[PDB]
């Protein structure tokens, strides 16, 4: 029974919470010990879908929260539809307006370690690539972060207000050190 | 009971499945036996609202899913409301900001099959034509496709996910050759 | 027991119907008795609904369908708001984008004679005067519509469709004859 | 148990009310006695909410209405998003369009007497400042009044039409001698 | 603007103020102004309600709160149903357990008072009367109460927490005095 | 458009509508054309379902309201489990509490010309039959009428006021002559 | 920001923590600090709740819960009702059925210890006692425990589920230490 | 893309579908694979849950379909709570009337396989087992079967007519030789 499990509980929404102990559960890990992870995979669920809110109510199309087999389902579906390179690692989102995936990623780190870490596996980084930090930094693919000046402000609100009520409880520390 | 019954049922969405049913048994037939048609009119259900979904929120009118008698009583409104001509077959579409109605056409062949199938028994064309292909492609009246190009792609996108948990059950190929 | 009693509770929304029978008992009528008033006073309830929902979100204020009182408490509050002068009878809506108020009239004459029917009622017309027909033509103050081409055509789609379930029943020719 | 205790509850919403107890009970009143100050900040919090409901969807931050903790948290994270110099008092909203935090005020002096009561308070008024009144003015930084013409409007008839049902109770007179 | 109309608005359930408000102005009267009566017959319908209630799930059958031609409808059909002489005054409920119509009373005076009124109206008393009072007493027909011990305690608890809140604005002594 | 398709509407509940119609285009009819046999039909579900409320919570089976396949399968269901005879023409009901299958009729005969018509065609009548009747009256199968004696008259109300509103519009004597 | 706070947060219902809040900053304690008796005011409120819920559909009155002034409000209806003695320390419940008030205690001591903290501060203990255990012990007055065998069963069960998940993060021990 | 896999997901309730899918992911089982048991399992459940529906409304404790470790919590709450032997292989419910943990099973041999594949693992039988059957036996410790006669027969007739829905897919013969 960790603190970061009943914080993690009570701090996210509800549906978030299920997707991502779902999520961790397929990919062989128990939220109630990797709790760190659990924290992470919230985190980075909230933030994928404050992203396909901002913009066009239909301009996203979200990849991840899925199955497995479905969110693949959705890929090939969108590949054959416009016409794009099928992905190596399943992406996050798609963009329709600028005929793109989109790789969203969430670090505490620099913005240059993890888009580091990112750009190699991707390859053939054919899909773009956008990354937030709990500090509030974003690097992204050709210095286009998609999304209006505003929308991602908000995200980086959220993150920040995460990252202090964390403190507030003295569990942020373990938070930095596991990445 | 067939495989595709149940596959028609767990895949779109009750209120398109029970309209689906009662345009069939209203035009003689048994969604338990027709199967193939239940998936086709469930699909072609499924198209025309996503179509008049997209763009503005009060722009289309949609007169497929209606009873009989009331679809026509629709028509008959909106014709003598702006002032075109009464169509021949039953439209599925009216476009307000183009005051034109719209014939939506989901098949399995070419565009230009489906297309031809459609424009001789519309004679008077006076109304608009939108194909739609679980392929991609689309063939529409003067190369006006009515929406903008992220409706459209969300639409065949949707088309080929349906194609793909089709193949998944072996039950694609047996759609193929029903059309 | 009238068959458009019926009718009238069986079309209109049971919200609209609630508010017309509140309005005709407020002012001395039976809509199990005065039926075609009853129709009337739906019909432009909805009329006056579907205006407000035309165009932007919060860019009407309706008075039409409060109670008495409250209404006369909404026109002045506006009249104090922007500086426009108090009207003589209650009005239906105020256009906060043109800073004017709106009479909605829905008649069974032609726009001439209900426009002439309302202008003199109104005197000093410094209030918008909007009328609507079930035939389908609208005549307005210095030829501004003030809505969209497409949320009015809306309007006389459904004032004419009711129209016809009216014919349906047998019961349009004695709603002719009550205005 | 005081008229203007019911008036209130009766008055505005009850999400409103409740946490307009809320915050006064926080900050050591009770509702039943400080009657006053009980509409007030009803008021206020109502003024705040349609404020950050004119403009775009997401344009607004709420920091009004919320706990203190809370509150605050919301602001440092905003400050270290941005970068904006942390206000002193706690502020009622952050424009993101702007980036900048508005002081929301609701007087029933004159625009200029509540402006200066709060522009030496803001000391520093790196924040921008923006006044209701129960007449209809307003007085804002640099005369920017931040919001839509139509939205401004709306919020004064809302004001206007509160202070006349408190004069149909005979109880606008004491809320004007207790500011 | 009366502060009792704000007290049965804030008291009562708003199903039931609705249908008071309906009640009155059916036999012409302004909650507006006959307030009292106003908070006299929201009382009565609550108490029938609970005492519908009160008893088995489908033991009773309302009569008042129903529309006058509606209500009358009803009492023919079960006089028809069971044969139990037609009453001469509306009642207010029809017990299916003790095959006989029930009329219920709340008043300001003794049981006797009231019971005296209301039995000689009755004629042919063939129904049953129940009287209920602020004080707490109850006279019924042949000191049948009808109703269990247990229900019959919870409505005058409820009647008399009402005559308090009434006595916390001063408002009690003008009830007292208009029945 | 008949007077009595629009009673039928507003007077029973929309499910129990949408039931009759499905059952009636099922056996081959028209609500808009035998619209008799619809307001009977409505009639007949509405008796049922409140036939299986009557009674324990979980003490009846609806076997009327399903569709054909379905409903058989239950019964099979059913005779398997008890081990009960199974019955000829689809029953109503199945009473738990005395293992036993209730066949529900509603006349404009009298009891005896109704059950008489129902009795012969159970041929083996191993299924109790229950008789109910506009007027008021019922035969039951060896006069155990299965339900209380509360719940009954409920139902004979119901079938009462209804002819009752049938009689306000004069479509009462067209009903009669029906059947 | 405590663990306690979190688990209390997530374990009781949101309407009880809210009304322990409430409750607990009326009396002038903050949640956040004095968090022990934060999860005891929950753990209070969530046993009086099942209790009144154990026996009859209405047999309990709930008096804890309520605002301090209109609970005695209702003590006091209750005491003009029947005719029981007014507390003198606010009570818990009261019994319709064995007309008399109770007051619920939940304690970490032996029933005894506890039932004398309650008992001569009742003085005149002329209200019912009931104590509650996490180990599971219930000592009341007369051994009279109103409810029924299986009720009480469950309120234990629940007790002392919730003292294993306290232990399961190691906080058990230091909520015993506080009483 | 198995057959069964649709029919389970179209026959079962979505909530008792996810509370199979979550139990057979968390012991090592994918529902798109093992089919057969995912059907099973959703037996199970919705088995379980009319066996803790049938009875009094607070009879029953749920064991099976919670978590792991939370399901474990509950038993141990209730063994300390009443006083019985805690199980050893996890129990399905608890009857708080005969003070007995209860196992429920549903297999497609004889009563007798199944239970003595139950009685043997229980070794020390000191907690209640009840068989059911697709057939529509049951066999039940010392002939106590616990549940009124009327809610077992509903158990069994929804067990058949789930095995009939199976036969008319041609899957039902794969079920019974996976057991
Ligand atoms: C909106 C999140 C968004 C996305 C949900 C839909 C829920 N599910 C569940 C499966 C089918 C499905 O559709 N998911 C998750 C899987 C893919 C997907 O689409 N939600 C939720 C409510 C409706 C909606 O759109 N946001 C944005 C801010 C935080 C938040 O919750
Ligand atoms: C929205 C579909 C859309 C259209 C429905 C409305 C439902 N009905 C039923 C009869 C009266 C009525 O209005 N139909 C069908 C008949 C004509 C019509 O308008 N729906 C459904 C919810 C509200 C709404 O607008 N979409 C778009 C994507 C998939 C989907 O379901
Ligand atoms: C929307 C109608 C619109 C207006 C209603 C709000 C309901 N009421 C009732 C009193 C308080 C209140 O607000 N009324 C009527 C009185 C003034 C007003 O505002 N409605 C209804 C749902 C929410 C909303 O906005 N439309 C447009 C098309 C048809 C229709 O029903
Ligand atoms: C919308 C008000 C607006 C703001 C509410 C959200 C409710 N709460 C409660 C705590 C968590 C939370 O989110 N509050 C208040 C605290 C901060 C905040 O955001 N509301 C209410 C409904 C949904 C929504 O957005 N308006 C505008 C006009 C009047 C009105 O009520
Ligand atoms: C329950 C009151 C009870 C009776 C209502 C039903 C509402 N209406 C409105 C017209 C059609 C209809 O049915 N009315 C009033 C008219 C006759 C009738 O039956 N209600 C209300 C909720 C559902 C229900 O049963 N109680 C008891 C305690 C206080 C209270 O509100
Ligand atoms: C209750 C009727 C009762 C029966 C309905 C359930 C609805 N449906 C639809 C298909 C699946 C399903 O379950 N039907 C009809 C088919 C068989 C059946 O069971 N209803 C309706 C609400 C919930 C419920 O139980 N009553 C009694 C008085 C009038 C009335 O409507
Ligand atoms: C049921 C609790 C019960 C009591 C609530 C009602 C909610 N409120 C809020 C104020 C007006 C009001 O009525 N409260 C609390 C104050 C007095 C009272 O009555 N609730 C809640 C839902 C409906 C209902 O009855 N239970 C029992 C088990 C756990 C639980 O939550
Ligand atoms: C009722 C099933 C019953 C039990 C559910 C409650 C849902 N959950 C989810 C977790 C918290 C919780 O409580 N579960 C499952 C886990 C233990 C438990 O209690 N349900 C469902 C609706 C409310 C309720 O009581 N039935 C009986 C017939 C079929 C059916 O669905
Ligand atoms: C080809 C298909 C799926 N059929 C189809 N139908 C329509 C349509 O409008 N049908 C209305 C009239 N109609 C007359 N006879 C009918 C019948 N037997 N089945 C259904 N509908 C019938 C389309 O618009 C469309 O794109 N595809
Ligand atoms: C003047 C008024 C109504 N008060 C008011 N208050 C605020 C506000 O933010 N208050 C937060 C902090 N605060 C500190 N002490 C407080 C106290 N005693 N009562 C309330 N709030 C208190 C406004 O923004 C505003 O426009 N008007
Ligand atoms: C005394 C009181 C409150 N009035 C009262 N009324 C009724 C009742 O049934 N009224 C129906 C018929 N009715 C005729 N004229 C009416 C009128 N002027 N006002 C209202 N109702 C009128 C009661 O049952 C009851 O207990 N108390
Ligand atoms: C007499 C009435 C109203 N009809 C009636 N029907 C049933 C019934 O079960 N019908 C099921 C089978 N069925 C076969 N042919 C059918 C057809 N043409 N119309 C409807 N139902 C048909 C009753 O139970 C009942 O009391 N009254
Ligand atoms: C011991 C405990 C948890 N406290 C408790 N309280 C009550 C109760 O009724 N309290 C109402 C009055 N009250 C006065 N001062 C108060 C204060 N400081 N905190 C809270 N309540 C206060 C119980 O009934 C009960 O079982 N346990
Ligand atoms: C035989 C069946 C369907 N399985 C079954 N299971 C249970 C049960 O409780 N299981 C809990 C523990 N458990 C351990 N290993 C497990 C595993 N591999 N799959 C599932 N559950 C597992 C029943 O109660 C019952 O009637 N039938
Ligand atoms: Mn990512
Ligand atoms: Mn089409
Ligand atoms: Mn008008
Ligand atoms: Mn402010
Ligand atoms: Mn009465
Ligand atoms: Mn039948
Ligand atoms: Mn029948
Ligand atoms: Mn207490
Ligand atoms: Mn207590
Ligand atoms: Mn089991």
């Amino acid at each position: 029974g960790s603190h970061m499990e009943d914080f993690v509980r009570q701090c996210f929404n509800p549906m978030i919470v299920e997707l991502a102990e779902k999520a961790m559960k397929e990919y062989g890990e128990d939220p109630k010990i990797e709790t760190n992870k659990f924290a992470a995979i919230c985190t980075h669920l909230e933030v994928c879908f404050m992203y396909s809110d901002g913009g066009s109510k239909h301009r996203f199309e979200i990849i991840e929260g899925r199955d497995r087999i479905m969110a693949w389902t959705v890929v090939n579906s969108i590949c054959n539809t416009t016409g794009v390179e099928k992905p190596k690692f399943l992406p996050d989102l798609y963009d329709y307006k600028e005929n793109r995936f989109i790789e969203i990623g969430v670090t505490r780190r620099e913005v240059h370690i993890y888009y580091l870490e990112k750009a190699n596996k991707i390859k053939s980084e054919k899909t773009h690539i956008h990354i937030f930090s709990f500090t509030g930094e974003e690097m992204a693919t050709k210095a286009d972060y998609t999304l209006d000046e505003e929308s991602r402000a908000r995200i980086k609100t959220r993150l920040f207000t995460i990252r202090q009520e964390m403190a507030s409880r003295s569990l942020w520390d373990s938070f930095r050190q596991s990445e």
